[PDB]
């Protein structure tokens, strides 16, 4: 019934993303210290998680979006999104 999401941050200022599965679709919401906007990131899944980590100045963002039982993971890696090697046997 109601939207189901999945944040993760990082840094001081800090920056957040907060992904939100609606309708079948997942988008993102984005927070760097100035007020919230609207995230590159758009893609099919009724389910969201996610992480993030540092490797020095770089952040690393997997997003992990499932429908029915195939999740396909999501990778930003500093130059757009690109599809991930996760597979599952669910
Ligand atoms: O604009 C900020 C942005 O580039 O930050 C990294 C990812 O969260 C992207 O989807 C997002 O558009
Ligand atoms: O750089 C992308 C990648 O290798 O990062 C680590 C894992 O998230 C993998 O599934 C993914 O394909």
């Amino acid at each position: 019934s109601s939207v189901q999401t999945a944040a993760t941050s990082w840094g001081t200022v800090p920056s957040i993303r907060v992904y939100t599965a609606n309708n079948g679709k997942i988008t993102e919401r984005c927070w760097d210290g100035k007020g919230w906007y609207t995230g590159a990131f758009n893609e099919p899944g009724d389910n969201v998680s996610v992480t993030s980590w540092l490797v020095g100045s770089a952040i690393h963002i997997r997003v992990y979006a499932s429908t029915g039982t195939t999740t396909t993971e999501w990778c930003w890696d500093g130059n757009g999104w690109t599809k991930g090697a996760y597979t599952a046997t669910n």
